[PDB]
């Protein structure tokens, strides 16, 4: 491999479960705490990190994790933390379901003039059917007509991106012409659900336009992926299903006629770094700890409840419980069977760790850079967004895997540049 | 008066005007170079500003003034100011005719979040029928109705700001209570132009919500602001028709129940500060003697046209023209030749002040002073919201006149506090 891994970091408050912000370190504000975002935006660009990403929904109910109940919205904090960052890329989810096409293309690409050229998109179709309803609508589309919808959605921010060509602005004071007008171009977009005339009342940055970012995981999401985005998002369940859809990515985007090299693949993982193997164990159990331990038993009911648990002593081997009541969740339940024998765990335990799984990323830095690198060169992966819910493990992460990477060649030493196109590698468009 | 009066920073990158931006002290690139704005975002918090302003529109053309082709986008750049300030509002304008009253809800606590509560809103209902071919609308729905819109849709924005009371995130660890469910308040929102449900996924700000602006001046709009807005934004046109509109508004705010002291009045002024009368002039004339001759004595033709002006030497008198065919435009052309007569200017001279009026808030900082302090012991003003597009005149009036006005006791010599409404001397509604 001829190119250097890249990484993102979610930074995503109080974090992605319902009980992480009662660990002892965690501050239960983050979500709302400027200078959260601040330290870990700036924490991820002294690790060269190519972006920072904020994820977003939009809908939210009594039993929505506590990140979600009260938390900044993406273009906003991008925003601010531009002011306080210097290279590192600023992506934000927004929906295609609900705003028009020249709200949202003004917004990026102002934040891409205000960063000097580091915004970028992640374009996601609301999947939240109550979404709909905070945006005067009684239902969200059919999840085939979302991609419809996003298809054009895009192709009208894209299209308003180039309202304007890059030298358009001469600026001379000399004879008045402030523009070339042959250099300006009305959309005049007239589709089934979009109509926008233009021009938009900004030009382009100086990457061009903002980086489009996608994680569509579904046959028509992989399509639309594979058609459109710069860089995509995908799960670490697996080496082996990484692998897959890797592969499928690049194939279909081949078949829609791109350098497959074009489209940067970024799986998610949420490593636990400690000096050494028992450290980081004690740092995952002390989070796995803090559930509620009748919720996380009553949902491990689930994939058993021919048998109330509240039988079994919490203290005790998980119990050798096990008829095939069809395969209801059978490739599930035969896979916690198997752990919970291969690693005696109690009741307890079991219950513990499905209610948060046990990474795979987790141990002593050399570890965690080793599977990266295997990852790397396996071809699982470009590079990966990095998660850091448990206190101090970005931290970690920048301070001890890195130079390890860096070190192995695997990662570079400066920045390759200002923007976010040229830390990713890519080419502006223009 | 026993309050002390407040000032406003416009900050409108290379200005208002056609041709300014080609006086050799603008930089051409103003409206999309960060440095700029955060300068004068800085300037105006040394002169203790209750806010800096971002106006903004929906719709361009070729003939569209330089500023308004490409520039910052609001809710963006106002964040971006947000990191680099500290006690100084952050008003931006959002029109109530496209976007949906959740993302502007969302975006504007946001930013009251990111900032401290210094988070304002200058609420328009779009004025540019072009703006409806941006946003997938056929036409502008009819002056009445567009207010009638803005209403439900301010409704919103306000109910969604209070989907949390303020002590509702409890964020106890020990017993895992997050929020009180009790302090969580669906909106359930049915009317005629926005169906939202709720409830919004971010909390109370430092100063509970943002601050509302508004600028209309016909009737329905004077009642709207009256109604609704905490500060209103005015014309200077001229000291009599200001006070008449101050009265008015107060009037109609009373009418509607409220405390006339709660809704702060402020006309713009464009001052032009210099240490003499002779250099402020020169400064002027500077400024207006940009515009391209032709294009102003045309435009001057206007008023007169039963005579072609390039016969008449540009720097001799301004001719004795003078016929009343109606009053098609005689109330004017009556007032441009009295001036023309009373200061004996030339043709070019007339077409240029045409063209670029010179503001009476023009000369000495003891001048320009005292002005501001008659308008507003003669309530013409509350506070007035300061341009300056001229190069240097935001530096000149925080510099000189900012301390007369502390040294006669009608400005304060710190900020009051750190929140928007705290600076205005407005109470949180919570
Ligand atoms: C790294 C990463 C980030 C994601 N961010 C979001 C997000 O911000 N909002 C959201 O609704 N879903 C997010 N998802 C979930 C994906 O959107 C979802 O799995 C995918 O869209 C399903 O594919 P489909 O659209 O073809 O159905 C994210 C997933 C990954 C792997
Ligand atoms: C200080 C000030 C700021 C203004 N900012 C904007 C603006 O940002 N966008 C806009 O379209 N109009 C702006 N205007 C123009 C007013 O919106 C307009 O004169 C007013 O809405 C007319 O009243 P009406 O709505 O009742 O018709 C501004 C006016 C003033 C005095
Ligand atoms: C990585 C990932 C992040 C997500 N983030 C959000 C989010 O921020 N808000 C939301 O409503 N849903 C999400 N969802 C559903 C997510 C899902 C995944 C897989
Ligand atoms: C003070 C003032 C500011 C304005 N600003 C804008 C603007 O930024 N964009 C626009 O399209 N129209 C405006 N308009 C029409 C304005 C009008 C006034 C009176």
């Amino acid at each position: 491999r001829a190119d250097f891994i890249q990484f993102g970091a979610m930074i995503h408050g109080v974090g992605g479960t319902t009980d992480g912000w009662r660990h002892p370190d965690v501050d239960p504000s983050a979500s709302t705490n400027i200078e959260f975002y601040m330290k870990k935006a700036q924490t991820a660009e002294k690790g060269l990190f190519s972006f920072i990403f904020i994820a977003d929904g939009l809908f939210i109910s009594e039993k929505s994790i506590p990140h979600f109940l009260n938390r900044f919205e993406p273009i906003t904090i991008l925003s601010a933390l531009a002011s306080v960052t210097k290279n590192i890329g600023l992506v934000g989810t927004f929906s295609t379901s609900f705003t028009e096409p020249f709200t949202i293309s003004r917004q990026l690409m102002s934040l891409d003039h205000i960063s000097g050229g580091r915004a970028g998109w992640n374009l996601v179709t609301s999947p939240q059917e109550g979404a709909a309803r905070n945006h005067s609508k009684s239902n969200l589309p059919e999840h085939t007509e979302r991609y419809e919808i996003a298809q054009e959605h895009l192709d009208v921010v894209r299209g308003l991106w180039n309202s304007w060509e890059h030298d358009a602005f001469i600026h001379n004071k000399k004879t008045g012409q402030f523009f070339d007008q042959a250099k300006l171009h009305r959309l005049n977009h007239k589709g089934k659900y979009f109509q926008v005339e233009g021009p938009l009342n900004i030009g382009r940055s100086k990457q061009g336009e903002p980086v489009v970012f996608q994680a569509g995981s579904s046959e028509t999401g992989r399509q639309f992926a594979a058609k459109n985005a710069d860089a995509i998002f995908t799960h670490s369940n697996s080496l082996e299903e990484t692998k897959a859809f890797y592969a499928d990515v690049k194939s279909r985007a081949a078949d829609e006629g791109r350098d497959p090299s074009s489209v940067r693949i970024f799986p998610g993982i949420s490593p636990i770094v400690a000096d050494t193997e028992e450290e980081a164990e004690k740092k995952y159990r002390e989070f796995a700890e803090l559930i509620p331990i009748e919720n996380a038993v009553t949902y491990l009911a689930r994939f058993f409840d021919d048998y109330d648990l509240s039988v079994y002593p919490l203290d005790e081997p998980f119990p050798d419980i096990g008829d095939v009541g069809k395969n209801a969740f059978q490739s599930t339940t035969d896979r916690i069977k198997r752990e919970a024998k291969a690693r005696n765990l109690t009741l307890r335990e079991v219950a513990q760790e499905m209610a948060f799984p046990r990474t795979l990323f987790i141990g002593t830095p050399e570890r965690v850079a080793s599977l990266i690198e295997t990852w790397f060169n396996a071809e699982a992966a470009d590079g990966f967004i990095v998660g850091s819910d448990i206190p101090g493990t970005l931290d970690a992460f920048v301070e001890k895997v890195i130079p390890i990477l860096q070190e192995r060649g695997l990662y570079r030493q400066d920045y390759r540049g200002g923007t976010l196109r040229e830390n990713l590698g890519l080419g502006i468009p223009q």
